[PDB]
């Protein structure tokens, strides 16, 4: 369990701030609305992995839930090829990211969820692939991320700087992109050190969420309500 962690008592991480009042303020009030956190190898990955492994342990049992995420994933080669991947480059990728979700209906347990997550091979094959196609709904959408994100940004070396690459942090235009790319509803709690109150954002903001996760000191991690 190196890449994503068995589940703990929310309380569990005060021990990571010891003797910091704002840290255990915020932490305490955080355990008042969820129950459980799910721990993520902080390897510059860490928002890829989270939101893959969360968004189809949420669909484990739901029939009509997966068979409409399927029928989306299965058209997702059309996206790359429109934004100027090549198939042949592509096809690894994808097809790690759709047998794992035929894992998740045929097999339908969190045990064998968390094993494809945690193998170091297939879990970077499914990162890849969701860096790809966040790269691909951004360069196919230029205007929209230009006129609502940043009208002076140069999404082409965006893309390639600071997407594709494994490795790369990720900011507010990758989540947007890849929730809208894969209908993805979630929320984001952010835990800094200012004396502020706890808050959180959603994605899109009219949603109801099937992903929470924790944002702390660089860090994605998920949480259970
Ligand atoms: C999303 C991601 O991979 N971020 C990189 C990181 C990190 C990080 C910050 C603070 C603590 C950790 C620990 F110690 F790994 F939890 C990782």
């Amino acid at each position: 369990f190196n890449l994503i962690s068995e589940k703990c008592d929310i309380l569990s991480i005060l021990r990571d701030h010891p003797e910091n009042r704002i840290y255990r303020r915020k932490i305490e009030e955080l355990s008042k609305r969820f129950t459980a956190i799910r721990k993520t190898k902080g390897d510059r990955n860490c928002f890829y992995r989270a939101l893959g492994y969360s968004y189809l342990e949420s669909l484990l049992g739901k029939s009509r839930e997966i068979f409409k995420f399927k029928e989306r994933v299965l058209q997702t080669p059309n996206d790359l090829l429109a934004a100027g991947f090549e198939e042949h480059k592509f096809r690894n990728f994808f097809n790690a990211f759709y047998s794992v979700v035929e894992l998740v209906e045929k097999d339908g347990s969190v045990s064998s969820l968390l094993k494809v997550f945690n193998d170091q091979s297939a879990s970077d094959h499914i990162v890849q692939f969701l860096r790809l196609l966040t790269s691909a709904f951004i360069r196919n959408r230029a205007d929209f991320f230009r006129h609502f994100i940043d009208e002076e940004m140069d999404i082409k070396d965006f893309c390639t700087h600071e997407v594709e690459p494994m490795a790369t942090e990720c900011d507010h235009i990758q989540i947007t992109a890849l929730s809208q790319a894969l209908s993805i509803a979630l929320q984001v709690e952010y835990v800094d050190e200012m004396d502020t109150a706890l808050n959180h954002h959603v994605f899109p903001e009219a949603a109801t969420p099937s992903v929470y996760l924790l944002y702390k000191t660089s860090h994605y991690n998920i949480l259970y309500a």
